[PDB]
RNA sequence: GUUCUAUUUUGUUGGUUUUCGGAACUGAGGCCAUGAUUAAGAGGGACGGCCGGGGGCAUUCGUAUUGCGCCGCUAGAGGUG
């Protein structure tokens, strides 16, 4: 609650993996190490219903949250990594992750480099499902 | 050269060997236009370099998932129309 740091001088850094899975959005805040976390709120803590998790609004409302809550302590920029489910699932990240991105950009933390963090894998193992698959 | 024999014949009665001719064994020879068509846009093989997620064995790398050990903060997290 306390921060060193000059204004005019610099910014202070933090990272937020923006996890974007189908079902829900997780806006996590850590060090540059990664170990010591600072905020993370989730589109289900704002929204009560299960339906609408990883729903823009729900993820803006999460976004907005990590926000006041990283100004609470004062580090300005962010840089982003990007993560979507991964590994034998799917790799495109859902809905959340670009309207959490604009909600915490135009919420006011500096953006510093995207870059992505997927767990893509290699040679997975055998994906979920059986030789024909999520019919429906 | 070695072995066997049908036999014409020594004017006619008795034995042996040969000229003559027969079958088999063997040696020095003369000659052949002296004797092997080609290598199939058949095939096999050898040889040269190159190629190939061909096969086996050993070694090695990668990430994902699951689980465990340590730390930070939160009441939610999975999953579905």
């Amino acid at each position: 609650s306390l921060g060193p740091q000059v204004a005019e001088g610099e910014n202070v850094f933090g990272v937020c993996h923006i996890f974007a899975s189908f079902n829900d959005t997780f806006v996590h805040v850590t060090d540059l190490s990664g170990k010591e976390t600072i905020c993370r709120v989730t589109g289900g803590m704002k929204v009560k219903a299960d339906r609408d998790e990883s729903s823009p609004y729900a993820a803006m409302l999460a976004a907005q949250d990590v926000a006041q809550r990283c100004k609470e302590l004062g580090i300005t920029a962010l840089h982003i990594k990007l993560r979507a489910t991964g590994g034998n699932r799917t790799k495109t990240p859902g809905p959340g992750a670009q309207s959490a991105l604009r909600a915490l950009a135009r919420s006011g933390m500096k953006i510093g480099r995207i870059e992505d963090v997927t767990p893509i894998p290699s040679d997975s193992t055998r994906r979920k499902g059986g030789r024909r698959g999520r019919r429906l």
